[PDB]
């Protein structure tokens, strides 16, 4: 190849072998040239193995607030500690039974280490963490959706709608709700059309063509559909509705055989995508007030007019 | 109310663990009423009871040494033969050894005696729960449904259909000893809807139109089979009848289904079990004595564009 | 063969011969280099034969609630314990006659083991148990029926019924009962037609063909029969009725000589098929409300209008 | 045989019409039926050929 490519390769995880061989060298060194010595070694091992308990207690104290929002209670207890936590309890119990200045000194130094935070992560660990997780798709979907679609279609919406508002008095009446409404259900189902999703949503017409030029032969054409949705006996409300493509991407990726994308992590990915999209849209000066994204979960009781009620609440929020 | 009366067996609530816990609490309370060395005896009894699973794992690995190459290819055999929660049994055995070997000999003798006589067997409740708990065991059901629905109604009426086919064109009268439908069952799940695109040597010879009609769930019989020609080396051509397995499509759709939660390793295992069940069912039949031939293949790692046709040619050559 | 196939073979069950040769080896080892010792061995053997009694007692406590549904009383007692349970009683009686702290310690250990449940099954045993059951066709039949038929014919029902409805006011009046009524008798008899099964069921017409194209020459064409059932002296009710094919499959394989399919467990297989179909249909989003499967058991008294009344009740439930 | 894909109308100058051509002449063999020619009318009336 004319261009000698230099690409990194995944790490073999061979540090375990080096640790094992140096451990064996340590054994062969120590044995040459003793039950109480082994007991002292076990006590010393149990001495620094109680810091995980303090770290878990601190994490539980910090996470009891998010317990309701994330885990709604045994999940909180088992999450704040590694699954191999009872081993430290067994070791500390054995050390206490075998034998308290050393214990309190060890607790104090471990807590001081935790507070000062001098046991941080180097570059290799963070690099391995970034490389290993092949399912952090939410940030990529959020940024891709933003740059590809919203940065190029959102600004040319008020001008595209004012021309219709010139001849249609109904659009002129509802001037405060000329934004684009993004439907992001926390699941992944996407209805083919919003007319059969809810009987209270009526299709009206398609907005005029959006013309973009690319080299003069390639034309990027954008279409938006304008809907009319019926209230109680008050009035009719028009709005522009569409779903989020990254949700469809996640749904199609879950069905893939080589993706190994389950349903429990798909919900987390959708939630993270919604949060990231909100955080990156809220700091944008181009589409400062040209959008409103609505998020919901399908109710357990199959109400026939749940989505319509949510859209009406959102629309009535602008006025 | 309701004209009928149904008492459906809803699944168990798993409340036997609560009974075990309350009886354990009662026993602890009783022991509290009315000492230290008894803990050592309790630990020794626990180790004696725990070495039974170690003996069972040893017997299981001794039995599965033969099937190692067929299924696991050596650490996988050891992992399968023993339960994952086996370290504590070794810890208890080591503690008992350190505390003290006639007692160990008699305890192990009793445990292996129990294992040999086989007097510890699952009751009706345990086997019923195990049968009703496995929600993904579709291999046997799919094999039986395929056999009954399709394989028992069209194969006996196979000589005559190809008889009218030969009446249309008599070129196949020479191949009198290959009048059996060929079933293509890949151990994966890929299915080629258009069989001519799968390989370059597979070409149609006769595909007459036919409408498959089902009236209120009752399927009509199939009166026509699609004839093919397989291009051999530059000497001659060979005609064939090919058909895939619908249960493989069922497995593929189950895997693609969102609510099924059906992985890939389970899919391969179910496909192999379905193939074995179908072969065993067909091999012990009477109507389908010699009017079928099922071809099972695994897709090769190296890409080959003329593999499937060559495999069918090999099957034809061994059929003569 | 171009592709050397590697297919598993059934296990020969030779672990028992390993147990027997270990019996012989242990015997010849112990003999080289003793009535009280044999009595102690018998007592130790009786010590761990008592756990099955506690397992049966806990099972009885947990299953006394399901006794009415599954066993309606001696069957409850016999099912919760292994048939070879009198041997444990004989051993414990012999131990008591030969001889209290040891018995209590053994009982406490057995209860602790049962509560913790550390004596579980490895991969080989579960694989053998999944391979040995050649008759558990309920789940396979349910999944095959679902994927093959219901996921393809159910969605194209409302639109197929609209065209007939627009010209028949009778169909327009009864719009809430346009589902597919699956009949799943817990037995296995399937009537050739519903006309002679019950005198109150009247055939009306066949639904227009559901045409599916495949490769342009293969046409998967579907018929559904529309019936009319005579209620009491009020009116007539139309519905679409059909039986469940897997019940016909079970009936067909019950008669096979090589199947060895008896009748006592055929009822259980049909019941499990009904439960599995219900569970996998209630969690689907495509056929949300396009079905209603009805199950019944034939009464002792051969009433001539038993099934008709059941369908009338199931039809009035929507209204 | 692509050049003879027409429809062959038999118009005997007499008036006898055979029920089928199989027994009319021993050299004519029936093969199969052409796939259905579906014509839709009002959505319920189907003119199928």
């Amino acid at each position: 190849s004319p261009a000698r490519l230099l690409i990194p390769e995944p790490r073999a995880g061979r540090a375990r072998h080096a640790a094992c061989v140096l451990l064996a060298v340590c054994f062969v060194v120590l044995f040459l040239s003793l039950a109480p010595i082994t007991r002292r070694v076990c006590t010393q091992l149990a001495a620094l193995q109680l810091g995980v308990l303090l770290k878990g207690c601190c994490c539980l104290a910090e996470e009891i607030f998010h317990l309701h929002s994330r885990h709604h209670l045994w999940q909180v207890l088992c999450s704040c500690f590694p699954p191999r936590w009872h081993l430290a309890l067994l070791l500390v119990g054995g050390s206490a039974y075998l034998d308290r200045l050393a214990l309190t000194l060890s607790c104090l130094c471990q807590l001081l280490v935790l507070a000062l935070g001098l046991q941080k992560l180097s570059a290799v660990e963070v690099s391995e963490l970034t490389e290993s997780s092949k399912k952090n798709v939410a940030h990529g979907l959020a940024w891709s959706y933003y740059i590809g679609y919203l940065k190029v279609v959102l600004p040319r919406l008020k001008e595209c709608m004012e021309e219709i508002s010139r001849t249609n008095p109904m659009l002129r009446a509802h001037r405060d709700t000329w934004k684009l409404h993004i439907l992001v259900p926390l699941g992944c189902d996407i209805w083919d059309d919003l007319e059969k999703a809810d009987s209270n949503i009526q299709y009206l017409a398609d907005l005029p063509e959006t013309i973009l030029t690319r080299a003069g032969i390639k034309r990027r054409v954008y279409k938006h559909s304008l809907y009319v949705i019926r209230d109680k006996d008050n009035k009719l409300r028009p709005c522009v509705l569409e779903f989020a493509s990254p949700l469809q991407t996640l749904c199609a990726m879950s069905q893939d055989d080589c993706a190994a994308f389950s349903r429990e992590q798909r919900l987390e990915q959708a939630r993270l995508f919604y949060r990231s999209l909100r955080d990156i849209l809220g700091s944008s000066k181009e589409c400062a007030g040209l959008y409103r994204l609505i998020a919901y979960e399908e109710p357990a009781e199959p109400e026939s007019h749940f989505l319509s009620g949510l859209i009406l609440w959102h629309l009535q929020q602008q006025q």
